[PDB]
């Protein structure tokens, strides 16, 4: 086991938007570069515990003035039939699904790094909830699972509009400060959690959670870790 | 010409209480170990452009949960006969003098590595002002400044408390990310500036302007850099 696991500053938390402390010095958030053209294709990856999507040089994410991130790869959280998957929870709440987009700070080279050091590594969360359409831009990746329904396999995409994957309100969030969420969970970790949610449809959400499988021959399916205490730390809100 | 000095998020800045964002996050600063034992004693010397205090090891010093420093060094900002010399202003008001603790970031185990990096140093900061008693904190600084009147000259001095150089309410100060306001002027410097100021005597005020010499044969005098612009930093307060 890696002892940061074991860390008192750890990911996830619940969120009590009524103990959250607005702070109106958290601005919108600011995307650059998040619209691909289809080629070069990007590489979709089901690593055993999630489905990844590595994203190309470019893609430039900032938290505010002179805080300034490069995106690396998203992945996704979920459950599995009539059981959510979020990792985080607002008020107990466990919504069907969780998308993290994962940064590095511009002052890095490479992750090892950024890792434990405050504010080298943040993170955009959003949750996934059910609507009555089909999300177009989850569908190109969602498409594709049965592809890489083997634990290890992967498959190429085309390059979509990332920022399509996310909320359109970039206003409104959550910040605190945690860990990653899998070995090391090292801290110094910003994460941006979207008051928002992104909406999938019924068919596409059972696509997310009955497709792949992971380690043994288990489905891979409630692949999100437990709630961890706040311990002290106060979860920031960019509204009252 | 260290080019670095024309960045975009540079210090010291202009002060503007009723701008600032108030955060309830911000809890009280957080400084162990600073009440140094007479022995051993520490290097005080004029390096030309002020005069540095080297602290030892032990100085522990939280910004927050989890965001720990150790403290490096002390030094101190100062104007002339009946001229201000603070770096940061309020509201346009420049103080008598300025005292800056400088430290590293425990999640770094060198000053180069945090150098450029976000919150890698923290400084904090403090308003020396003119008042009727003598302090006797500063007076253990003042009064063995004679002996180094000269560029490049060192002395040892007794340890002391260091905390007792710093203002009163640990509850309520300024905050916001910049700049070193000497070469090589490196950006993601939290700036923590309290609230509350510090008081000296005229006399003392007037030792610690009219006793160094700097380069040449000029008075180290007016160490201050010109205020420099937010571009869009917002200053956060820690009360309402
Ligand atoms: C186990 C790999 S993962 O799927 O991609 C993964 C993950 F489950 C996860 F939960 C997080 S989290 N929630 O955002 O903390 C990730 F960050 C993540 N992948 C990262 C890799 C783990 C850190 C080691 C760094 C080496 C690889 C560089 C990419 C960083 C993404
Ligand atoms: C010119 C050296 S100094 O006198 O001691 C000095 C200084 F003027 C100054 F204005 C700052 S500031 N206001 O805090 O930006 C300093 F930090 C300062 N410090 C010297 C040592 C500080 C220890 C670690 C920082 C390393 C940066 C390299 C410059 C050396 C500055
Ligand atoms: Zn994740
Ligand atoms: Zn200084």
């Amino acid at each position: 086991v890696s002892p940061a696991c074991a860390g008192r500053f750890q990911s996830p938390v619940d969120i009590r938007p009524q103990l959250a402390a607005f702070s109106p010095a958290l601005r919108p958030l600011e995307l650059l570069g998040f619209q691909l053209p289809p080629l070069p294709e990007l590489r979709l990856r089901n690593n055993g515990h999630s489905v990844q999507l590595t994203l190309p040089p470019g893609l430039e994410m900032a938290l505010g003035p002179g805080r300034e991130y490069r995106a690396l790869q998203l992945h996704l959280h979920w459950g599995a039939a009539g059981r959510p998957g979020s990792e985080h929870t607002v008020e107990g709440h466990r919504f069907p699904a969780e998308i993290h987009v994962v940064h590095l700070s511009t002052a890095f080279a490479r992750v090892d790094e950024a890792l434990g050091r405050p504010g080298g590594l943040a993170v955009l969360a959003a949750f996934l909830e059910e609507g009555p359409e089909e999300n177009s831009a989850y569908e190109q990746l969602l498409s594709r699972l049965e592809e890489i329904a083997e634990e290890g396999s992967e498959t190429q995409v085309p390059g979509l509009d990332i920022s399509a994957l996310l909320p359109s309100d970039f206003s409104r969030y959550f910040q605190y400060e945690g860990s990653l969420t899998t070995p090391p969970c090292a801290q110094g970790v910003i994460w941006t959690v979207f008051q928002q949610t992104v909406m999938l449809s019924a068919k596409q959400l059972h696509t997310l959670s009955d497709t792949l499988w992971g380690p043994g021959d288990s489905r891979l399916q409630l692949n999100f870790r437990a709630t961890q205490p706040l311990n002290g730390r106060v979860i920031e809100a960019s509204f009252p």
